[PDB]
């Protein structure tokens, strides 16, 4: 078995006519046929090859094959955002009258899709604490079609047991388990090997890694993949990845192994610094023995990630003061970029909401979320240290 | 009022820091804030500027403003395909229990979304002949939320009266009229000026014009646009246009006026050639006085388009023989490219279906669809002429 | 013979493995061999195919073939600027001890290369008035290796007789005639058909047309082309065109015919407006019967171009006042973009120089240079008219 | 002082109007002025900002600043190939009658430029063994304008002492020392800190790192940089980097530190494997204590690189047999890509030449050149091992 760097670099490649080393950018909408009969054979699935980029594209196929190889699944599908991957999947496999079990701690736009979108179209959704196996067992119904999971998950890097939850879900023979593996990536976690049916990613984050593409990826069995491609993507979302962006992500994947290694190395060192810092009252990190679900993280994750959240003891003003004094870390949403990113949800993403509303949503006044980048760790720590001195 | 070329070239531009002549390609996922407070102000809609490309991007904003200016609507939204524009719109404005009135002659993937997708999620859809005003009146119900129209529409370039249909739809105060204006483009037809509520496009076709981008556009009133952006696009499709592709379309729009002029000039000359040709039994073209709805086309279209369909008197084998002998026209799906494209649906797109099934779908054995390109018309005609000689 | 639009759109295409309609972007540095022996055969020129993008690239080859087809020459070479095309050519064909005959009215950077660059490396250069055939005859020497010409040429759109000058040059069997055909383009002028040996272009201007690429092109006989490629480009300039930029230019060429037609249509109408305007004392345009060399322009140009210069009777302050009040025309260097561009050399490009110095260089205080774009001509004229009212 | 990763990621950034995280791609030829007077001020160097991409471009400026920061020099200049960087520099600083001292072991195209190009234009060139300090001292003349060096250099990874050679060169007050630092990169070697005047790179190799760009970079003092920009690049080569390619290289530099670390880690392990392998008679690697100049390499290089050459004891047929059996390593020219590349010069690049001719050029029948990539080292070694078994 080839190593992960070898796989990220080489897996899934397709031939080209000129033997270019780089994967060509097939920046095309349509494809020409040699004859009427060849066109007919492609539409009848009797001959291999391409028709139209919304259906598939050779640049995109390489990307799809690569992510499937990394997750050790049968088939990949690419979309023009993580929400495109998630929605295309859900619109394919659900119908009015179906039921979904999921967590309240889900990526915000996914929560909105679940709570306000799917429910408008006749889907029943129950939100439970998926760290409580009994709650999940009790929420299962005959018409549960999807159990949707995310681990680690915002804002406190909650860990849930994918293998155990999948066994519970699969007591109903019609239930699919879908996992958003964005934060962990296939460098750390391979949900399909734990019995999950479908993996989804925001490739916008670590997989691309360079903060320049919005994209999503799905990995699953061929039978399900073909439905997600030819129903969800083709007709119900149209979230078609641009060939240029497919190329950018392929290119980003050339450094995926070494980026993830450095992200995690940096992060573990920063966790130790923050957890020993007098102005930080608590650190949320899956690799701390004091983190809830540490033992689950240790079983299902090869490393503990490069996201860190932490609570400043000085609360709201401490969060703003820290961030406003940083010179290296960048104030922004998103994660998984080569540059370190940081946000203070109480003053930034959750500015429309009262303290009470924020706290109901798990956002505390001193909570800071850090996406650790690839800078020299001494420089990231020096920046945090000087900022913390100002509180 | 500026002319259409002036508008396509100059409308909607945003400033950049360096005064580059070309619109910069803001190939970014995220945006940095100067302070925590600035981030908060953007999330609270208290300060202008950007957050994250799925929400909006400055390159994409220029494109959005341009198409809104061309359609003479308030607001534009861009997506990563025409189906992204269509689906994002429909998921925003519909809910389970709503009803839709539309035509059986709709773009195939839209038909599939209507007939198999929306119906799975509790939406009622009635397909009528929207060229028959009484049929449309009779299909209206209290819960009709959308009347969805397309003109000219495949495979016989059917014309329907947008102004008249919109008046019928608007007898219900909750009904929105949505028009797919892809074929006509704002060079020929501006549905919002006829009382339509929302215009959608596959920018993959004429607007981009260069056969290298999959993209969609929506134009509507600001109130509706903001919902389509922040609900449909943000959460329910994630069909986020890549900044590179946004740039390609802006670039394509620099020649939109002159491309459409040449497309139509070429097409009218080719229509005359085909309609007088002994091996062609019938031509479908909105500008022929013998075309059904010619008088409606004359009222609502400034020119009659660059799509032509025609029936070869020799049927199925004549279609294949013609196409297999062409040297300039390219055998492919799609339309609106600078290169002339041609397809024979009976042997190509509809190869999975029996003659009976095809004929029920309006596909006759000798039907050929031609997307007239920008080549010198003498060369396009010479190619068709030599191909027709082989039948 | 195919028309110019057909040729621009279709000529020079290469196959690709997937039959994409758009030319793939082979964004690669290097190319892989199937075997050691295949690599050897390519290096020994025994097998066709690619090695490394500085030598050649399939995307770039299409562009090269297209410009060669448009100029009706044997071979094309692409570079990363017009100055790259010019310098690569000159470094290939010259040596210390050679002589060059050229005009003082040459593109400024070419003049600098001739007067200050080549002369530093042992090349003798004589600058004459190439509109005076006797001056050119008298400048010829046994060691004259290049006669370098440009028509129309800045700042007064000087016309020189390419066929006549080439006959004079070719009285020496070792002399090559090189023409910068940027302004005229192959839509108007095909110097190789008049006996010229090498044509050079700044593709930055009309050929790309979209103000987003810096690039150069050369067309000549295969024997000379191979030397320019494998000596000048390979080793002496390294002015290697990026595959992305090659694609942009191919894409720009899809509309070359219709762009040039509209550029010239607009320009002729604007010339009439300016030449009849009371505040304009003189117009420089090859198509005016009062222009020097009008009859030569009529013989060697199919149309008279889209560059216009004109003298405002109010001089220096009138130039600045006009330009500072324009709202549609953009203040910028360059030409041949879809947007109308304008400059006042006395206050802009020639700001470092005294009135005396400027006038020696042919720059008069009221001289304005206009690159007519593709906007609706009524809008361009309205903008100029309101600006002229302010003088 | 910030670490090298921090510097590569963050140095040299310019602001943009929207605070995009990624550097915008200013894919423009020209720049617009607010007024005639602003244009004049820019041409008179009285106001900062841009004019035209051949002169400079904001995307490219970021790249230039980054490489200058990495080399710890004052100013950077970018070109569209390494040969563009080299030639632009040489044409700027030389003139007919000048003399150059350099090595016979120079990159092949540079050797050709020196031996056949510059000599055609009146420059005297002496080729010496620059590992012999006395030879270099003896070659110095009053008119020596350039001492041009390269270390490590093909085909045996020759090492020369940059500090010592620079002292010899600088005994003539008019002599500039130019070093091609491509192989070593600023991760290993910073020639300006050793007294060198100008550093040149093929950014095509490690700096970009992703095998998808042809580009060059120069770093030197501001006074020299401005001459190379405004003479060499502007007029004498026109080797203008495309903004897209500038962006690709900036993007590549985000992972420069971690890529170089893994390249070298992999390479050192492969050197040990090859040097102990019974079918390999000799390994050329700067870090072997048996390599000539090992002690010089240890003084001027922080690590010993990721290029390896080696001699197979079985000669010509062994080279071909090895390469023809490899499944992971790719047969190609170039180096510094994320993928491992390999070549056998005797059968590939030097296929036109006899054994005698090859051996005079230092190419021996069993010589193999390996550019070690970023794949898992166990996989690279397994591939080499199985290939070596076939000899």
């Amino acid at each position: 078995k080839s190593g992960l760097g070898t796989t990220a670099i080489h897996a899934g490649t397709l031939k080209n006519l000129y033997g270019t080393l780089a994967m060509p950018i097939y920046q095309t909408s349509t494809f020409i046929f040699d004859s009427a009969e060849q066109g007919g054979r492609r539409f009848a699935l009797e001959e291999a090859g391409y028709i139209y980029t919304r259906l598939g594209n050779p640049t995109t196929t390489v990307l799809e094959n690569k992510i499937a190889a990394l997750e050790e699944g049968e088939a990949g599908i690419a979309m023009s955002s993580g929400m495109g991957a998630i929605s295309s999947t859900l619109w394919t496999v659900l119908k009015a009258g179906d039921h979904v079990v999921t967590d309240k701690t889900l990526y915000g736009c996914t929560f909105a899709l679940m709570n306000h979108g799917l429910t408008r179209f006749g889907v029943e959704v129950t939100f439970v604490d998926t760290s409580n196996l009994e709650e999940v067992k009790n929420a299962m119904k005959k018409n549960t079609r999807v159990v949707y999971l995310e681990t680690p998950a915002n804002p406190n890097l909650k860990i849930v047991d994918l293998e155990a939850l999948s066994k519970i879900a699969h007591t109903n023979p019609n239930t699919l388990v879908i996992v958003d593996n964005t934060f962990a990536t296939p460098y750390m976690q391979k949900p399909l090997k734990l019995g999950v049916d479908i993996v989804v990613h925001s490739a916008t984050k670590y997989l691309n890694g360079h903060g320049d593409v919005i994209a999503g990826l799905v990995v699953t069995r061929q039978e399900l993949a073909d439905q997600i491609r030819f129903v969800g993507l083709k007709d119900m979302t149209g979230a078609v990845l641009g060939p240029q962006e497919a190329y950018y992500i392929i290119r980003g994947l050339k450094t995926f192994e070494i980026r993830m290694e450095r992200h995690c190395k940096n992060a573990r060192t920063i966790v130790d610094f923050l957890n020993k810092h007098p102005k930080v009252e608590k650190v949320y990190y899956p690799g701390l023995e004091t983190h809830p679900g540490y033992e689950i993280a240790k079983k299902q994750m090869k490393d503990f990630g490069a996201m860190i959240s932490f609570e400043l003891k000085g609360g709201f003003e401490a969060g703003k003061t820290l961030l406003n004094n940083l010179k290296l870390c960048s104030l922004a949403v998103s994660l998984g970029d080569t540059e370190t990113l940081i946000q203070h949800p109480a003053s930034m993403t959750h500015s429309p909401y009262t303290k009470e509303e924020r706290e109901v949503a798990g956002i505390t006044d001193g909570l800071v979320r850090l996406s650790v980048g690839l800078e020299n760790v001494e420089d990231i720590i020096a920046d945090l240290e000087q900022g913390l001195e100002k509180i």
